[PDB]
């Protein structure tokens, strides 16, 4: 249907925003790119599915998200490898909790103040009829 691609359309544009707000915030930067393997060797040995958020803008325009919550999935996933690999009492660990923590919170309070209900379940009618 043109009214199924246009809703997909308004999703991705949604979620390109929302992922934008993310990325320029300051305390974010850690999030805003892949772990470098060169610097951090053992990072794929303890996390099987890393994620960040250039890789979500990614997913966004290759057209991977068909619903809101498939991408918070992506921001779960995100907030959890940061608390699996950094779980240690040195402030530096402490540190990157904390902001990973913000950026969930950050990413649902957005979306809780900005998604329109009747949009997701919509979106999610569509999922589930391809």
């Amino acid at each position: 249907s043109m009214q199924e691609e246009d809703t997909f359309r308004e999703l991705r544009i949604f979620l390109r925003n929302v992922t934008h707000r993310l990325a320029i915030d300051k305390r974010f930067r850690v999030f805003t790119k892949p772990v470098d393997p060169d610097e951090v060797p053992d990072y794929r040995t303890v996390i099987k599915e890393p994620m960040d958020l250039s890789s979500v803008i990614s997913k966004i325009d290759l057209h991977k998200y068909l619903t809101v919550k498939d991408y918070l999935r992506d921001i779960d996933l995100i907030c959890s490898n940061a608390l699996e690999y950094n779980p240690d009492r040195d402030p530096g660990d402490r540190l990157i909790r904390h902001r990973a923590c913000a950026l969930r919170d950050t990413a649902y309070a957005i979306i809780k103040e900005e998604l329109d209900e009747d949009f997701e379940q919509l979106c999610e009618e569509i999922q589930e009829s391809r």
